[PDB]
């Protein structure tokens, strides 16, 4: 074995395979290498007789594995074996480890890949590294999928419905797959991921020019790998995530730099990332933008209204389209009537052509007098208004449909033709803003801006086009939000439409919701509800009673987002939206998230605790638990310590009535 | 243009393409053929040079339509054209058209294919036949996925959430795919499907021997087919479903009988598939069941309890599992304290070994002295009660796990090897039933059993060895349930715990709950919610509320499946449904669902009738609405009419208590 070492760790490499364990010397944990097949990577390439198949390296035909420095190692994996015994000759992997000589660091890199005839396409390395043992470890596998899970490395008690799903998850295909980077589907939305036990935690940072996926597998055993085989598998249930290299597609440095933190959890994880993302840029704090604008302290306690008159899906939509008078009383309805103090309006449908040409102001709904009249009323009461903007659809509905302004590859096929929200070419999309967002601010008087869409995700193509339209929306000094977002927007924004969680994902019924992009960026971003699962839905996300709860211990705001014709059935949500979440929301909004706990074993009892001085308890299920000192917490209960020494108890009531 | 014709249907067959119409005379509709590619059929199959290709069999090199008999029409469609050009010489398909001589009712059969030297695999035969014109035809699909869904052809006002949901499915691939027929995932629970307008229904029935697969087109233009080729699609916004016969597999008959229905809607198809479902001999009525087994009327206006104690997922789970004194209490405690009048009590970990080994009664548990304490309990209030049975499942956990009771496939190897709660073969599973279920129904003295997992679905594989375990539990006349069922189960036992909806599923975002299987099987079958997705969950398919709610309007009972540990968390959703579910499910559990309807413009409000004198209105949405007669019925409300007369109204409320 080839040993490197400071104060904290211990490398341990195999020189015959290339494997890897990493003693954490403060607690005494070694992270083993692969526990299946003694794997240091995996490597997918087309064979002689060109199908693909997954080889492991450390079966190559010759490993050199040799010491350089101190603190470096160099691996080279030459001439790989396929399973039936050919050799894919002139394929080389080249790889190094760099122990950090004060931190327990470690940087993990992929160097060099050669292809001769053949094609390679994923590289994971380290594979299947940083694994857990299933119910030998007590711990979990930590991913900024959205706002963020945790995935326990053991079986818990929980509702009967929830561990039979659970359980069932971790033997089928559910608790295996991959996971993108920097989208607004199922992916991730920080470069990061880790596991920890009760021990002691690893984390891994991504090089920020690269663009892995991550290979996930929650508690599995690997029988997807034997399936098409028809044998049983033969290994034991783990927790691993890994790095899937796109040697294929990858231009960036293929680096991950692993962090090692004794006694740590997500909470520590969260934390190492965010300095890191203090030094790439994303984070621009919410008191300096408040510097900036003063009109930033209109969102602390606001309650975002979503107001969908089947805009911009359909123009003037009989049963959905609201006239400009219908929504000046529901702006004065809220305020006179419900006694909101503080609210963020988005009327979607007040313009009378298809998106992306966001004017004029309709005539049919009443025209620009009578929106002025609105938006006078919203700005009279202190609220925040927008219509709804984009920048970047192509409808096939719309008279004006063009293909003119969408982007074509190099065979000249048209892009997204699957996509009709994302059509536009990027470069296109800051002189489509030009034509009229000025107008409307200058008209209307406007002091806050929604942007949607354009800013969900953030991909490689046709982000300088984004980042041309970011410029020129931050440059109008308005309060702006934008849909979903990612931190490299952060600078641009002030706050966030979702970063929450889809319905429908991967994971769902093997992970906890956790609020690990809100433990980094709570200071720099504010967010809210996403318009498609608000407050007001019944989703698998839950109902008004968890969703107003996970609010308060994730840091968010309230989103009720409907089409008129529901709003006498918004107002008893609006009311407790008011009386529940917004003074909380209002304490917190510019403060750090510092820690969050799951206080239950079934992890359906946790407690944040903001920088405010604010502590929030909340129990998201049924059944009323104890904590520490004896304390219960009633089911879709509350106990929430405020910044003035107020203790705010009680929990949400299901009623029925019977005349 | 060849023409079959009687009082009732036109049908016009093109003898150039083999696309016929059928003009519906009583309302003047012409039900159209393919309006993409005017394609008779779609075929795909492998080519030359062994790749997968799908043509337009109406493009063959010869076409022959001829009058075989007075109502009979052949059609032969010979030697089909890639599009390259080449021929699959040697290829090709034979069909029947036979119009009934009184009814509007058209058989559709695939006669002959001839394969030559290429593979056939799918035929879509019709294809793309039956369509609505999306936006113009106001009615629907109408497809039995588990309990059964519609699918709207035409956009309507909803919430602005699931309206954005709604509509963008229709553009994306979300709208379009296959289901396959008796699974318990995804797939149809009855062999028919059909479209309807404001002016006639259409429905096809899939001869009783045949399986073929589902293809729906749910309003999407066709973008999928262009999207790889990256144009815009051409094609109109339609609604299509058509049969997919696997020709590579189908050793049955492939015939599809369409029905036509001036006027009609799911009611009317769900009433004559009815018919031919008491033609199969799939119909036993629960009042011919209950003349068999008087204990039968324990059944209506009971709730259905698990008490899930981590069994069969583990043996005697710590903070899972129950003692048996401790079940004896929560029976007290539902009677005594909650007045719970009719329950069947179904206790989840009474065993010390693992399924498929249903024995011994735990010791660990409090022995069987203990667990026949608290089944004599029950029976002394009325109760049924059954313990978890299983006779499927090899688990990787069980000591006891062999490859000798699993099923192998054509080369040899293991079949479910990722399906573990169903890896026994069925032809092993009478044999492990009869190890003890006999002695633990004479001890115990038992009424009842439930059997979970291996009635989930009606697969041709194992049909044998399932009906020989069924045909043995049955023996006992007990009454009986089993988990999910399928209508091929329903002369086998009295009540299926689920047939309701999985909370991820294809078509859920454009689709809206039809009680379709009720519609046909509610006077012959009890059903109860899915353990998984109880009404106690706050899913997907809602929160208590609404899950209260649809089951009166569907006919199906309550479903509470917990841990004990929450069982104090239950205590208000038993006392709700005790009040408001109990009695309504107890006077229609015999009864015809004689019709279901939607009153609302956004399908919220809905009306059931039951032939038991019922009425049963409800609103599934936050907002009162108004229906016929200025009549309103509140948000989550309920409109009721008993059979004495008697009207219940109310509605369920969310507050929040604060201290
Ligand atoms: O299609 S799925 O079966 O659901 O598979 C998904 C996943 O694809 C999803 O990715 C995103 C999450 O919802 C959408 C699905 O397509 C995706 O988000 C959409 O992306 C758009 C940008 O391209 C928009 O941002 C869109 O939301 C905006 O556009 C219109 C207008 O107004 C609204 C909106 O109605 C506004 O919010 C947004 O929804 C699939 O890729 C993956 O394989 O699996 C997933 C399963 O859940
Ligand atoms: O895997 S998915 O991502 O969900 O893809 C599904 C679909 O796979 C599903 O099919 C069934 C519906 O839930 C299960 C998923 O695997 C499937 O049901 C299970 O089938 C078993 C019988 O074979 C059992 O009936 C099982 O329920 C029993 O087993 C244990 C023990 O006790 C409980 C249970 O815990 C009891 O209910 C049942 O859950 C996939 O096949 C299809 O292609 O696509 C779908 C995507 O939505
Ligand atoms: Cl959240
Ligand atoms: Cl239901
Ligand atoms: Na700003
Ligand atoms: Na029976």
């Amino acid at each position: 074995p080839i040993v490197l070492e400071n104060g904290k760790l211990n490398i341990n490499i195999d020189s015959k395979t290339g494997c890897f364990s990493v003693t954490e010397k403060t607690s005494g944990h070694v992270w083993k290498s692969d526990p299946w097949e003694n794997a240091a990577g995996l490597l997918t390439l087309t064979d002689s007789k060109g199908k693909k198949q997954t080889v492991n390296i450390s079966k190559s035909k010759k490993i050199e594995v040799s010491k350089t420095a101190k603190n470096t190692v160099s691996l080279k994996f030459i001439d790989p074996v396929f399973e039936d015994g050919s050799v894919a000759k002139g394929v080389s992997i080249a790889t190094e480890l760099r122990l950090d000589p004060n931190n327990a660091q470690l940087d993990v890199e992929v160097t060099e890949h050669r292809s001769g005839n053949f094609t390679l396409y994923d590289l994971r390395y380290p594979a299947r590294a940083f694994s857990l043992k299933t119910d030998e470890d007590k711990g979990a596998a930590v991913i900024p999928q959205k706002q963020g899970v945790i995935c326990p490395s053991y079986i818990f008690p929980m509702n009967g419905g929830r561990f039979c799903k659970w359980d069932d998850a971790t033997y089928n295909n559910k608790s295996q797959g991959s996971l993108e980077l920097f989208n607004n589907g199922t992916g991730l939305t920080m470069p990061w991921w880790g596991t920890y036990n009760e021990k002691s935690a690893v984390m891994g940072i991504v090089d920020v020019s690269a663009r892995p996926h991550m290979q996930y597998n929650i508690n599995n055993n690997g029988q997807y790998l034997f399936n098409a085989k028809g044998v049983m598998s033969p290994y034991q249930r783990i927790v691993f995530l890994d790095p899937i290299w796109k040697l294929d597609q990858e231009k960036g440095k293929m680096r991950i730099s692993y962090h090692f933190i004794p006694g740590g959890d997500y909470v520590d994880m969260a934390k190492v990332y965010q300095k890191e993302a203090k030094a790439r840029g994303h984070f621009v704090s919410l008191q300096e933008k408040l510097k900036r604008n003063p009109n930033v302290n209109k969102l602390p306690g606001a309650i975002y209204f979503g107001i969908y008159g089947g805009y911009p899906h359909y123009v003037n939509m009989p049963g959905m389209a609201f006239t400009f008078d219908e929504l000046k009383n529901i702006i004065k309805t809220i305020h006179d009537d419900l006694r909101v103090d503080k609210a963020f309006v988005h009327a979607w449908g007040t313009f009378s052509n298809f998106v992306p040409h966001n004017y004029p102001i309709s005539e049919a709904l009443g025209g620009p007098e009578k929106l002025k009249a609105a938006v006078d009323l919203a700005k009279s009461y202190g609220y925040l208004y927008s219509s709804y903007h984009a920048y970047s659809p192509m409808l096939e509905n719309d008279p004006n449909f063009t293909t003119d302004l969408m982007q074509r590859d190099a065979e000249g096929k048209l892009m997204n033709t699957g996509s009709r929200w994302a059509r536009v070419d990027p470069k296109f999309q800051k002189g489509l803003a030009q034509k009229n967002i000025e107008k409307e601010i200058s008209y209307l008087g406007l002091e806050a801006d929604i942007t949607n869409i354009t800013f969900a995700a953030y991909r490689e193509n046709g982000k300088e086009g984004r980042i041309e339209l970011a410029k020129y929306i931050d440059s109008f000094n308005l309060v702006n939000g934008t849909e979903h977002g990612q931190e490299q927007w952060i600078p641009y924004f002030d706050m966030f439409e979702g970063m929450t969680y889809l319905e429908d994902r991967p994971l769902s019924v093997i992970s906890h919701p956790a609020p690990l992009f809100n433990l980094v960026y709570h200071e720099a971003i504010a967010n809210f509800g996403k318009i498609q699962d608000p407050d007001n839905e019944v989703t698998a996300n839950g109902d008004f009673r968890i969703k107003a709860l996970r609010s308060m211990l994730f840091g968010r705001g309230t989103t009720i987002f409907f089409a008129p014709y529901e709003f006498e059935g918004m107002r008893p949500m609006i009311e407790m939206a008011r009386d529940l979440v917004s003074p909380v929301h209002k304490e917190t909004f510019y403060s750090e998230l510092k820690s969050h706990e799951y206080l239950s074993a079934d992890y359906k009892v946790q407690r944040s605790r903001f920088s405010s001085g604010t502590e929030v308890i909340a129990n998201l299920g049924p059944v009323a638990q104890k904590i520490e000192g004896g304390i219960s917490i009633p089911g879709y209960g509350y106990r929430i310590q405020m910044k003035d020494g107020s203790l705010k108890t009680g929990h949400f009531q299901v009623s029925l009535h019977m005349d």
